[PDB]
C-alpha cells in the first residue's frame, strides 16, 4: 500500500489522467477498481472492491452518510488519451472518469462536522450494462441521506433529474389498392403520423429555450411490408418528456393523432426531479456562486444511476459533475482542465455545505 | 369463412332482432361493422365518432350458443434486454 | 529482439479466424531474421523452422484469435490487444525462444502459426496432421499462466437445432418456435447439469454454451435456430453427446459437428517434469491444470502420438474479454523458462 | 360415392413439395370433411381427419408431401401420372376412400393423417404427431408396397455436410479434397455391405450434391450426402464414421432415425396378407432401400405396425412417376379388409 | 513540427475505402487535435477541425477515402505509394499542415474536411456539408492538382444501370441485349464527341461491369455504366438519351452532380497562381476528366472555389499509386502563400 499523501497535493487533473489511461469498458473495470481504491486509500479514504467489484473508498464517522455515485466503467475504444492547450482528451474524461475523479478529489477536501460519513463510489457496468453496481448498492446498503450522481453537469451546472422517455409504436394495415391519391398506402400512413406527432411537438414547445422542457420526438425506425392482399406499415418513435407533460398525457396525443392505425405505447422512464427549493440544491447553487459561477439548473436526457437509486432510496438527490456531455461517447471525448479543478473546489464547498445541513439536522 | 367469426353471431343479430317483440319507446340497432379483423376498427370508430352511445350493447362475437362473454382478459407486451461482456466461460 | 517487442507488432495486425494472411505474413517476415526458414504452409500456416536431423520439436500455437478488437496499448507494465493472452502471447514466445535456444544437432525445431484454430474447422492442425508426419515433441502455444503448464483441455461438439412452426390459430395450445428451441436448450441445460453435480473442475464437467438462439417470422412460418457449443469431459464422448442431444429434441433438428474428445497428458509424462523443472530455474513455483475449452492439443496429441503440453504466459480466464491483457514481464519469465525447457526436451531426444 | 381415383388425380393436381403442403392439406380436409370424417390441419400442418368413437384408435398415417419436379397429371389408358402418384398420395388417397368404407365397432376410432415433411430430413409433421398425440392400438404407413405387397420396414437416414476451405493461393483444390472424403466414405460403406443380397442390410451413401466454389482468397466446396443405414449400424455408429473420414474438412450430421422393421409374423401382418390373400393375391413381403416416417412412430409409440398402399416404390421420385388406375381400387378394397381385421 | 510527408504515410498506412473511414477519420482528428485544431468527426462522419475565430471562414474541403485496392505503403528513394497518396490523402495531408502553418487575420476561420465518399456516387460527405454547415467565404478542394498546377473544374457525373430479362428457351439472348445497349450508348457518346480536344468537353460513357447469369428459366444481364458529362450536356439531357436507348431492357439512373468549372480570372485563382508562380513554379491551369466535389459544393454554395495539391491525377485509382515526397513540401508552403491571400 502506498504512503499517505496529502489530498490537497494531487490534482483532479493529476488522478483524472492516471484513470483515463486505464481501459475499462463496462464489465472489465476490474484494473481500474483496484488502482483507484490504492489512490483512494492514499487519500485518506477507506477503499476496498465491494460485492459486485464496485470502487468503494469512505470518510468521516456517525449515523449520517454523503453518497457520491459515480461510475467507473465506459463505452469501449480508446480516445487517444492527450494533453493539449489546456484541454484533457480521453475515454471517460467527461463520461464519467471526470466527475468520478472529481469525487475522489473533493471528497478527499472536504471539511466533515462530527457525525457525517462519506462514501465515494466507482460503479461498474453502467454504461453498456444493465448497471449491477448500483443495484447491488441497493439490494446491500442502507439508503444514505443525500445522493449525488457523477454524471457530466458542467462546473457551473447543477442536475436535478431527467426527462421522461416513452417508446411509441405507431401500426397500420390497409387493403392493396391501384390508387395514388393521399393515405393510399400504409408507408404514407405511417410516414404522415410522424409528421403529424413531429407538428404537434413542436406546437406544444413553442418559444421554450430550456430544451429539457420540450417534448422532442425522434423517428427511430419506419417499415413497411406487403402481402398483395394488404399493406403493412410500422413507425417506431421514441418521445423525450419535460416535467409538465406526463407519458400517459403525450401517449393520449399520439392516441388521438391516430385515427386509421393504433398506438402502443412504452414509458421507459418516468419523469424524475429533485424540487429547487430543497436543501441539498441550494447547498449547490451556494457552491456554484461561492466559487464565482452563474449556475444552470438543467435535466439529464439520458438515463444514469439517477434513474435508479432516485426511485429507489427517494432521498434528496442531484447529478454534478465537470465537462460537457454533448461529448459523451465521442471519439475524441475531451474536459477542459481548469474546469476539473473548479469543479472540485465546488463540489468540496457543497458537500460541507450538505453535511452541514445534514448536521444542523 | 366467418361461420364463427364471425357471420355467424352477425346472421342471429339480423334474424332474432326481427323476431323479437319490442315494447314502445325502445329502438332496435342491428350493425354490420366494417374493417374489424384485419385493420383498426374503421367500423365501430365511425359509430363512436357520429353516434350517440346507446343504452345497450350486444358484442357479436363467439360466445357459444350457451355460454355469455362479459369481457376480455387484459394484455401486456413484455420485452427483456441483456447485455453481458463476451468471454470464454461455459458456465451458468 | 525482445517478446514483448514482437507480440506489440504481432498483436497490432487484426488476424480473425479466417483472415490470417496479412498476420502470417508478416511474421514470416520476422522470424528469418531470427534464423527460421519461414514459410506460410498449404493452409496458411505460418510455419519457420531451423537445424535439420531425424528429430523435430514443433512449437504449435496459433496465430488467429476471435473476433472484437481491444484497442491495442501498454499502460502500467500491462499489454492490451486481441489475442495478447489466446494466443499471440504464447506464440511470440515460441518464437523468440526456438530461435534462442542453444539447438543439439540432429534435432529439428519448428515453430507453427496455426489458422482457424479459434474456430470448429481447426483448418491448420487438421492440415498439419494430414501433410506432415509426426514430431518428436509438442508444445502447445496456449496460455497457461508462465508458472503453469497445462495437461489437458476439454473436447468439444457443435450443435445447431433448428425448428419450424406453422399457423393453425392454436395462439393458445399449440405454440411457438421460439418456445420449442428453447424447449431445447431447456432439456440440454438440464441434462448437463445433472450429469455434472458435485464435479468441482470443468474439464470433468459437461456444460453447454448457448452462443445464439433467434426466431423468425416470415408471416407463413416462423422459424427458430439455436447455435450451442458442448463441452465434453474425458468421461463422455463426443459421439454419446451427440446422441444424447439428437435424443432431447422432440419436433426439431439437431445437428451436430465433432471438434475434438477431451485429452490429457499424465503428470508422471516426462515433458511434465521437465516443464514443472523448468519453472522452478527461474524462481518459479509450477502448476498443472486441466482446461475448460478445447485445443488443437486435442487433436494432434492423437494423430501424432507424441509427448505434448501446452505452456504459455497469460491469464486465460481473460480469454475472449473485451480487454484482454497480459504483463509485460510475463512473457520474458516465460521465454526464459522456455528456452530452458527447450534446450532439455531436446536432450532427451537426442538421448533416446 | 368417390373412388380413390378421382380422389387421387385431384390431390396429384395440387402440387405439395415439402414444404408447401397447406393448399393441398387445405383441400385434403374438405374431402375428408365432405366424406363425414371431422377434419381439420393439427398445429404443425398435417392434414388430420378422424372417425369413429372411444379410447381405441387405429392410424394410417401417411404424407402429403413430395420431392419437388413436375410430372404433368394426366391418364394415359389407365395409367395415372403426376409427383405423388405413387410417393405417396395414392397410398393418402387410399386411406381417406378404405378409412371410410370399413365399418368399426364402438370404442375404436380411425384416424387420417397426410403428414408434412415426410420426405425431407426433418419429418416434423410425423414428429408433431409423436409430441402432440396419444399412442394409437396400430398404425399404418402410406407408402407404396404394391397392391399385393406388405412393407415391414425401412432402412435407417443420416444427412452428411461435408465442409473445405483451401487458400487460392499455392498447396490439393477444395474440391479435391471434398472428391477424396467421399471416395473414402463411399469404398468404406462399398466395403462393409460387399455381397449383402438385398438393400436393405446394406450401408449405401448417396451423393446428392458436390460443389466447389471460389471464395476470392479461399477455395471452397461443399458436398451434400444421404446415408441409409441398415439395423446393424446404428446413425450414431454411422457418424463416428463419417466423423474419422474427414481429415482437412468437417462432418456435420443430421440423425433421422434408426432402420426399422417389423417382425413377420404380427397380427397386423396376418389381417394384410388374408386381405391380399382373400382379394385373389400372392402378397409378397418387402423391405424397402428408402425410409419413412415408419422409423419414427415405430420406436416412439411399439403398436403394430406396417406400411401399405398402391404404387411401385421403384418410380418414386421419377419424371414420370405413374400408378395403374386398377392399383388404387384393389388397393382400397385390400386395405378395408385388413382394416376390419 | 510535422511535415506533411510524415502526416501522408501514417494517413496512407490507415486503409479508408468508401464506406470504412471511420478509423482514418478518428486518427485524423487527433492528429489535427494534437495540431491544435478544435477537432472531432461531424454528423456524417466527416473529419472536421477549425482553426481561428469569427463570421468569416475558407474552407479546405479534402476527402479521407479512396477506392479499393491494397497498393503496398512504401518510401522508394523519396517516392511514397499507397492507395490515397494522391487521390487524395496527399492534398488532405497537405491542407491539414498548411491550414496550421498560415497565419490568419481576425474575424477569419479556417476549417478543414475530411469528407467519407467523395469516391462513390453518393458523395454524402459534402452533401452533409451542404446540409448542416453555412456557406463558407471560399472553398479550395482537396484533389491532386500537381505541385505546380490549378484545377479550375470537373466533369459531372451520373451512373447508369442496365438490366435485361430473356427467357431460358427459344428466340437474342441476355448478355447480346446488354451489350449491344452498350454499343449503341458508346456510339452515341462517341459520334457526339468527335474530333474534340481535351476531356473535359467530351462525354465518355465507362462500362465498370457487364454480367449475364442465368436464373434458371430466364437469363439476366446487368451492365454497371458511368457516365461522364462535359458542361453543354447535362445530367437531366444524358438521362434522357440513355432512356431511348434502352430498347428492350431498363435503364436505371442516379444524378451525382453536372459538370462544374472555375472561370480563370478569379481572385482566387490567381492567388493560387501567384503561389505557385512565386514559388518558382510555371503552373498550368487544368481542367480534369473525373469529378469531384466540387461539383456539389459549388453550385451550392457559390463562393470562389478552386481544387489544389500535390500529386498526378493520372495515378489516381492505379495499383502503384504514388507520389514523390519533394512534391508535399512545395504544395504546403504553396498553399500556405495561397491561403494568406
Ligand atoms: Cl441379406
Ligand atoms: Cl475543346
Amino acid at each position: 500500500m502506498l504512503e499517505s499523501i496529502s489530498p490537497m497535493s494531487m490534482t483532479t487533473a493529476d488522478l483524472l489522467r492516471g484513470l483515463v489511461s486505464i481501459p475499462s469498458p463496462s464489465g472489465a473495470e476490474a484494473p481500474a477498481v483496484e488502482w483507484l481504491c490504492q489512490q483512494m486509500a492514499a487519500l485518506g479514504y477507506q477503499a476496498e472492491p465491494d460485492g459486485a467489484g464496485n470502487a468503494v473508498g469512505t470518510r468521516g464517522e456517525g449515523p449520517r452518510e454523503i453518497m457520491l455515485l459515480g461510475h467507473i466503467d465506459t463505452v469501449p475504444g480508446e480516445v487517444p488519451v492527450q494533453v493539449v492547450d489546456g484541454v484533457l482528451y480521453g475515454r471517460g474524461a467527461v463520461d464519467a472518469k471526470g466527475p468520478l475523479a472529481t469525487f475522489v478529489v473533493a471528497g478527499a477536501r472536504a471539511k466533515l462536522p462530527p457525525g457525517v460519513r462519506l462514501t465515494v463510489v466507482g460503479a461498474v457496468e453502467e454504461e453498456v450494462m444493465s448497471s449491477r453496481g448500483a443495484r447491488h448498492l441497493i439490494a446491500t446498503r442502507e439508503a444514505p441521506d443525500a445522493v449525488v450522481i457523477g454524471e457530466p453537469s458542467g462546473w457551473d451546472g447543477v442536475v436535478l433529474g431527467y426527462r421522461g422517455s416513452v417508446a411509441l409504436e405507431y401500426r397500420v394495415t390497409v387493403p392493396m389498392s391501384h390508387s395514388a391519391g393521399p393515405e393510399a398506402t400504409a408507408a404514407e400512413l405511417a410516414a404522415d403520423f410522424w409528421y403529424r406527432l413531429r407538428t404537434w411537438c413542436a406546437e406544444w414547445s413553442v418559444g421554450i429555450d430550456h430544451a429539457f422542457h420540450r417534448v422532442e420526438p425522434k423517428l427511430n425506425a419506419l417499415n413497411s411490408s406487403s402481402d398483395g392482399l394488404y399493406g403493412e406499415a410500422v413507425a417506431r418513435i421514441g418521445l423525450r418528456l419535460p416535467p409538465a407533460l406526463s407519458p400517459e398525457e403525450a401517449i393520449a396525443v399520439a392516441t388521438s393523432l391516430a385515427s386509421e392505425g393504433e398506438v402502443t405505447a412504452t414509458v421507459n422512464a418516468p419523469a424524475f426531479q429533485t424540487d429547487k427549493r430543497q436543501p441539498i440544491v441550494a447547498a449547490f447553487l451556494a457552491a456554484v456562486r461561492a466559487h464565482g459561477g452563474t449556475p444552470r439548473l438543467k435535466l439529464k436526457t439520458g438515463t444514469s444511476d439517477m434513474n435508479l437509486v432516485g426511485p429507489a432510496w427517494g432521498c434528496p438527490i442531484v447529478a454534478y459533475g465537470p465537462g460537457d456531455s454533448r461529448l459523451d461517447h465521442t471519439p475524441e471525448e475531451h474536459v477542459p482542465l481548469a474546469d476539473l479543478e473548479r469543479a472540485t473546489a465546488i463540489l468540496t464547498t457543497a458537500i460541507e455545505r450538505v453535511a452541514a445541513q445534514i448536521h444542523s439536522g
